[PDB]
């Protein structure tokens, strides 16, 4: 399976922390540094506008942090369906763990499974023509944040569920856990991200990489 | 084919003008950061470095200045490129050298632009004599919005002769970046890599980047 583009194609990129990264939420305008942000989004739509130039592509973020499955839809009217989205790019699941760790957060491996599930069920019942390319949360077990015995391997069942989400709907996805664990045997984990969560400058390159690898965009 | 050679913690520092500067933070001491790098083509180049070349965990500074022309490079070359003792240093100089005489009535020919150059190479190698220069080629995008054809050609094609001629001169590495957006228009409209045709916008920095870790061997 590979990604199939057209001449002015709509990327929208879905996610939290990790896929907002400090973007304008004001941007009402694609292919922007302010529409963009700082993070992994700004590095593959930088790819992505170069790569395939020919096709003009039109390319959004509408991450949020602290986002969990169920707040991306409490929006997904606004932010994604409005878009009407040729390809829609996911990266959720570390908060659906971590905040259950710092905000009291009851919601377990099942309310993620779920929750992404019937996100999904939804998404191609209302954009059935949409090509989903999911993305597989991680962690860098030397980050700050991480705490070995709070997080493994209760975290794991996490990438297992997005995994098993992405052969259920047959979608494109991208390993960074698999990625990130070949990464930190070239150099430290704090190079990538410094709290184990967040990506650094290298790691969003990374990620990048990785996405257009994945989807088979060169 | 020459390629550049990188160690552990090898300090890697662009210079050059508005193109390379790109709303840097100035007041940045920090390497590899959003604030030491900006938002242009040097951005985009250090991220494929930090990534592509992440076991030898260089250091990469940005020293840009918007506006500059050789002679203003030159005046600062002390703080802003020998203080950092940089292994490989990457120079981006050319098309204000040009541009001013049109905008701001500067009385510089592509005599005083090769010969002003020259001399910056010269000192550079004389002082820092193990560091491994990336000179770039100066460029420009025909319908972009600050360029009028008959304001610009041939005339500024003399500037890309110098910039060639010079990185033959001292056996550098060179940066073709106009062929390589020679080639971009072809495949989608000048104004999509850059509006004004000077400053590249967000396909433009990516293209140059690539071009950059191209030329260098750097992958």
């Amino acid at each position: 399976p590979k990604i199939n583009l057209k001449k002015d194609c709509v990327i929208l990129f879905q996610g939290d922390s990790i896929t907002d990264c400090g973007r304008d939420r004001n941007s009402n305008r694609c292919n922007t540094m302010e529409q963009f942000g700082s993070g992994y989004v700004l590095f593959t739509a930088t790819q992505l506008l170069e790569g395939k130039a020919a096709l003009q592509p039109k390319i959004y973020n509408r991450g949020i942090s602290g986002n969990k499955v169920y707040q991306l839809r409490e929006r997904w009217e606004i932010d994604c369906l409005a878009f009407q989205p040729d390809v829609l790019s996911i990266l959720i699941g570390v908060n659906d763990y971590w905040h259950t760790l710092t905000h009291g957060y009851k919601g377990t491996v099942e309310t993620y499974e779920n929750d992404l599930r019937a996100l999904l069920k939804y998404t191609k019942e209302k954009l059935p023509n949409t090509q989903i390319v999911l993305c597989e949360p991680f962690t860098l077990r030397d980050g700050a944040a991480i705490e070995d015995s709070k997080w493994y391997p209760m975290f794991d069942e996490f990438r297992k569920s997005a995994r098993k989400l992405s052969e259920e709907f047959n979608t494109i996805f991208v390993p960074f856990q698999s990625g990130f664990d070949a990464a930190v045997k070239l150099a430290p984990a704090r190079y990538w991200s410094n709290d184990g969560v967040h990506p650094d400058l290298p790691g969003r390159q990374l990620m990048a990489n990785m996405w257009m690898e994945a989807t088979g965009l060169k």
